[PDB]
């Protein structure tokens, strides 16, 4: 009971939870998958209780409001709108997110993706969104300053008006795409791949360019996946 179009006026209440399985292929072997892709609202003073995860790294795209994110550790750190973070989490250790406004909520939207634990990385690490027509907000080696993953993933993030377009060229064989708001299509070898209304999701694969072209204001994520 969104509307859309093109104001997509609700889009900071939407709450959803996309879960999604691991890909395998015997020629690209032991890459990680997009597992869960949510966006959760959180009222004035709320908390979701603390919980462990399942080998997978965390990235969070704060919408609108403040929270906090503490670990069993003792690690912790403060996101705002406008920035991502990137929680590259350890097995064990529970991890608790907590709207810091007792007066306004919070929204976020969340990404999952399968790590190999073993790996090195930041624990914690937050990139503040340029808001520009596109930017790489993370990426294998943290690429033109982006937050560094574990995972050989490069997500982009969308800003553009109505009827304006940006290009990918693509790492690996599969990407996602995600209206975050608006609505949106994509075009490959200069025809079209996919359309998106407000809050849908697309996988597109074997596409190494990908056009993206807004059909409102967007904002939207394009993630380029291993397998
Ligand atoms: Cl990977
Ligand atoms: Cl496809």
């Amino acid at each position: 009971a969104r509307q859309c179009g093109q104001a997509d006026y609700g889009w900071l209440q939407a709450r959803y939870t996309f879960s999604f399985g691991h890909y395998f292929d015997p020629k690209l072997l032991g890459y990680a998958s997009l597992r869960v892709l949510n966006q959760e609202v959180l009222a004035p003073g709320a908390a979701f209780q603390p919980r462990t995860y399942p080998k997978v790294d965390i990235l969070n795209v704060i919408l609108d409001g403040e929270a906090e994110y503490r670990d069993s550790e003792g690690n912790h750190v403060q996101a705002s709108a406008g920035e991502a973070l990137l929680l590259s989490t350890q097995p064990g250790v529970s991890y608790s997110e907590h709207n810091l406004s007792k007066d306004k909520p919070l929204t976020r939207m969340q990404l999952w993706l399968d790590a190999c634990p073993q790996r090195e990385n930041p624990l914690i690490q937050k990139l503040a969104l340029n808001m520009g027509k596109q930017q790489l907000i993370a990426s294998p080696e943290g690429a033109m300053g982006s937050l560094q993953l574990r995972q050989q993933v490069w997500l982009h993030h969308i800003v553009l008006d109505k009827g304006e377009s940006a290009n990918f060229q693509l790492h690996g064989p599969r990407a996602y795409l995600q209206s975050i708001h608006g609505k949106f299509h994509a075009l490959t070898h200069h025809e079209e791949k996919a359309a998106l209304t407000c809050g849908d999701g697309a996988f597109i694969r074997d596409e190494a360019n990908i056009t993206l072209v807004a059909d409102s204001p967007l904002r939207a994520l394009l993630i380029d996946l291993p397998v």
